[PDB]
């Protein structure tokens, strides 16, 4: 008896990257399916007995924990922000896939102006040069997709000053790729927002986007120094490390804990 | 020269907890503010060398890992949720206070309703009883006040099954608040969402209300086992262990950092 689509799609999500477990085979449908939830089950225990972190926490502060050592200031600024700061990034009407709040507001899409307020206002006080760095929610409409998510978990750091160099750039993205253990390759391309980018790719997913600056845009935010700064996906980040085919499985929802399905 | 509202509004922006600088000393309003900055400057200086971490995110860290020790799963949840759970939760048109997203989503106001959705779901596969919490935004329109914020952080803790009892309810938040050094009585008050609660009371200060279960709302959500929980503000909590005269100073903010006024 094959597998309907409504049967094969109840047994995916089911199923985990390290099962060896064949869809195809001819076995009956209910009894893959009550196997695998027993063992996602056992996996829940497992998880509740020895190790309670929320994957997406977790990364965050082991992040967290590597730019405050590298001498990186942790920012934590709103999510609900101007709508202002969507026209005045150069976002012309991206500019689709904002989620509106009320009339003046809107969920941030990116963490980078709110980063370049910070960095203009701390270069009043603190020494050259200056380094920071946000992990927290950000928000556009997708289209679905296994590499989207509407709400998704962004990490940027920058820095201003002296050091602002490609050269530098990469250096930081690599020390950081290789304390994940994930490979990657850096290609170039380009930002209606930012101009040319670096991207950061693994295989043929993107899990950032870097700029070298000075750009014209600095001028509208009081920024007139270089700079240099890199934007992550943490759920792609979650989504290699893991194996996941979906990155659903990285993101905050009720569907899924560390990976493993809650309807069980 | 006496010192204008707009005046001694800067200084008071400028002026820390720890300070002792009175401003109706008759100093020059430029003399005060100049030094004012200086000393702001410094204090930005000394955590950039020695204390990097963000207030807020640090109390983030340091819950989570007090209730992960004390056997509770750590959830990260959906802050843009269903229009459809504000109803749910019997919140009648609190009705006035939510962030309307397009048509059908909101900012969620509490995190009650992800976490009772998550009870449902562990308890099919873990063992009794099931202790779950999360730490993240949450959002109200309010009257300006120095105890309220639009964009706020939450802690939610709750236990389903055994042990869900008043007497078990203040045990945790008794050892919550002296690991956090927080001083604290409980008051009973009621909730048009929840019935009568437990409020934790700093002063006139409200810390956190929390509940007793089983409740009539409980069938709506699929619940039907005992259970209690706590809800917290972390900017309250902040509030209090720094002697912030103003809840605005723990705050997602470009304005303040740590306390610290940006704005030098
Ligand atoms: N909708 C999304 N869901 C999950 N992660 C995202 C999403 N949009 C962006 N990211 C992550 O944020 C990083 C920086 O944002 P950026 O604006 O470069 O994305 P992007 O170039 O639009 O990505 P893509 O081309 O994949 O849509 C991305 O490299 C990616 O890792
Ligand atoms: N607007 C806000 N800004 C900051 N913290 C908040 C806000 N609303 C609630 N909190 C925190 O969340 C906790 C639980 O939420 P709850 O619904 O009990 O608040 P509340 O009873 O409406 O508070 P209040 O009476 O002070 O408005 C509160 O005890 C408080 O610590
Ligand atoms: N590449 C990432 C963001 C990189 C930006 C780094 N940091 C920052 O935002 O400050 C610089 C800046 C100055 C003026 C106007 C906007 C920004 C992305 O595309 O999401
Ligand atoms: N006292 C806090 C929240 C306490 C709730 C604790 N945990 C939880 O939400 O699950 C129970 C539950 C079951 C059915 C319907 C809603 C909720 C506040 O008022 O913000
Ligand atoms: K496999
Ligand atoms: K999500
Ligand atoms: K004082
Ligand atoms: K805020
Ligand atoms: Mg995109
Ligand atoms: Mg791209
Ligand atoms: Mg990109
Ligand atoms: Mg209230
Ligand atoms: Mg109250
Ligand atoms: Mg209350």
């Amino acid at each position: 008896p094959a597998l309907t689509k409504s049967q094969t799609d109840r047994l995916e999500v089911l199923l985990n990257p390290k099962d060896e477990i064949s869809l195809n085979s001819g076995k009956p449908f209910r009894e893959l399916e009550s196997e695998l939830l027993s063992r996602r089950k056992k996996d829940l225990q497992q998880i509740y007995a020895e190790e309670r972190e929320n994957y997406l926490g977790k990364l965050e502060r082991e992040i967290t924990r590597f730019f405050v050592d590298r001498g990186f200031l942790e920012i934590k600024s709103p999510i609900l922000i101007p709508l202002e700061y969507i026209e005045r990034m150069g976002i012309d009407n991206l500019s689709k896939q904002i989620f509106r709040v009320d009339k003046n507001f809107c969920l941030r899409p990116m963490l980078a102006p709110n980063l370049a307020n910070y960095l203009r206002k701390l270069d009043r006080a603190l020494p050259d040069p200056i380094k920071i760095f946000e992990i927290g929610p950000c928000y556009r409409k997708e289209s679905d997709g296994k590499e989207h998510l509407e709400e998704f978990t962004m990490l940027n750091f920058c820095q201003m000053g002296s050091g602002c160099t490609r050269e530098n750039l990469e250096s930081i993205i690599t020390d950081f790729l290789n304390h994940l253990g994930i490979d990657f390759k850096i290609v170039g391309d380009s930002c209606m927002v930012f101009g040319d980018t670096l991207d950061v790719m693994h295989g043929d997913l993107e899990l950032s986007s870097a700029v070298v600056g000075p750009i014209p845009l600095d001028r509208e935010w009081g920024i007139d120094k270089p700079w240099i700064g890199a934007g992550f996906g943490l759920e792609r980040l979650l989504k290699v490390k893991h194996d996941f085919k979906n990155i659903k499985r990285a993101a905050r929802s009720g569907s899924y804990y560390n990976g493993i399905s809650t309807n069980l």
